[PDB]
């Protein structure tokens, strides 16, 4: 009756490298609670026999492109075999950056202006009407694919025409209101908010490149003054219950000149490595990494 | 030589009965528009095991949960097989109610006024101050949890919420309390990038009208919302979205649904039809949608 526990690592996406460290972390630390767990690289092992292979529960700590993005979570459901992390439309849903805004939104939970743009529409306009389009963003601003890559800075608008056509590789692209900083990044882990995270990413942005740079730095306290630790906190928790996420994920922020939050994004497979971030604000909060692994796996049913 | 399709049908959910209607017609149509195609009942066969019996694409249809709700099209994306329909996000979306409401909102699409109420609310908030949170949707009001007959009620009066509520709160954490519209209903079917003659449909022995009976410019706005509402979840492939007229003729999306009855008798089979393409036309343009 002792549950067998697959943690699932690797993979093949581009986060391949951090994901075995983060399921090697993961599986050391459920075996110090007395867990039964396995590693299963699911590079070399097919996800969907793992019902054969006798697991009844599993532990995600992949990342990336079938990982955190809903078809993992789907297999699982197939088999109906309960995992940690979030479900099926939430994982998926939280890779979309311009559906996941607009949920917010349409909450009124706070993300900087942007405009959004379909091909039909990019093929459309002129260049020139394309700046109308954004004035009223001001500047500078940031572009990005819906789904990092193509990604771009813009300080005027004579710059905007070449980082939409990067962009579009991707029928839909978001511009917005570029913010000055800093990131901050916050747990969650159940129904409980960790302390929070400021991040200095070594100039410009936090993106894929800065999560293998030596250099990025984090801050745990993050230095916010008390109240403005307790608006981020009640904040990223209405931020991930937007979302419909579930057991444990980080939800990342940005702060503006005005002092202002603004819900950047969820992740719904974090790493897990000694230096990651969720461990890092997780002993802040007061827990040895093995007592957030068992925690996060008591949350999967 | 010829790529071998496989046709997903019946399974294991309540609507496996229609599912398996919808099969045997989809079935027909491919091998009549020359496509080697075969039955496959998940019932009796594991979809995980697709590939290494050697199929090459995948022709969903099935209905209701593990077929139109993301997580087959989870399975198909792992096996890497292509598949007819809308991808995960899109079809696990469009059972969530709520998501969609809000997202269609974000977007200044119509939808009717309503409000959501959690588990917490409800519990904390006395029968009388629900009724008070609902007040400004006036009367009669739809009751429903939030995520997809189960469940739902039509409210008349304010002494019967509490009860509704109690039976949305059985199924789900998340429920919807929406004004109730006059109607009628109308489903516009979508195909790739066509839009489909809407039909009309008259609730009671349901009558289905198409052509719906609205004017051209009428059809027109609606075709156009309707595309605008798919595309605002992320839908491809095919799909079909549901929408509601009040008493001003103004237009409400509904919901849309991401595996549509597929039986001989069924609406996007009548729209199709409507718009000059055979049954097995229809489906061989679904089909020609997936790589
Ligand atoms: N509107 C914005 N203003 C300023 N910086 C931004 C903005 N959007 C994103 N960034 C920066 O870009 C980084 C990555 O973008 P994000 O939307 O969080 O998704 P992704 O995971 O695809 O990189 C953030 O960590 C942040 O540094
Ligand atoms: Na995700
Ligand atoms: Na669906
Ligand atoms: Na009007």
């Amino acid at each position: 009756m002792a549950e067998k526990v697959a943690v699932l690592l690797g993979g093949t996406s581009a986060e391949r490298e951090v994901s075995l460290l983060s399921g090697q972390a993961v599986l050391a630390g459920l075996k110090e609670a007395g867990i039964d767990a396995y590693g299963v690289d699911t590079k070399d092992f097919p996800v969907t026999q793992l019902k054969e292979q006798g697991f009844d529960k599993v532990f995600i700590a992949l990342h990336g492109r079938g990982g955190e993005d809903g078809t993992l979570q789907g297999v699982l459901e197939f088999l109906q075999l309960p995992y940690t992390g979030s479900g099926v439309m939430a994982s998926a849903l939280t890779m979309d950056k311009l559906r996941t805004k607009l949920v917010w939104q349409a909450l009124g939970l706070p993300i900087s202006p942007y405009v959004a743009l379909n091909r039909q529409q990019f093929e459309t306009l002129s260049p020139e009407e394309l700046v109308a389009c954004v004035a009223k963003l001001g500047l500078p601003l940031i572009v990005k694919p819906s789904h990092s890559v193509g990604m771009s800075k813009v300080d005027h608008a004579s710059e905007l025409q070449k980082a939409l056509v990067e962009a579009f590789q991707d029928s839909d692209v978001l511009i917005e209101k570029w913010l000055s900083g800093p990131e901050f990044t916050v747990a969650i882990l159940g129904d409980e908010v960790l302390p929070s995270i400021r991040i200095q990413p070594p100039g410009v942005f936090y993106d894929y490149d800065a999560k293998l740079s030596d250099k990025t730095q984090y801050f745990c306290p993050s230095g916010l003054s008390d109240e403005s630790e307790q608006q981020l906190a009640a904040l990223a928790l209405q931020a991930y219950h937007a979302l419909d996420c579930s057991g444990w994920g980080r939800v990342d922020v940005m702060q503006d000149r005005d002092g202002h939050f603004y819900l950047l994004e969820v992740n719904t497979s974090p790493g897990m490595t000694s230096h990651s971030l969720v461990p890092m604000a997780a002993r802040q909060y007061g827990l040895s990494f093995s007592q957030l692994v068992a925690r996060i796996l008591m949350l999967a049913d």
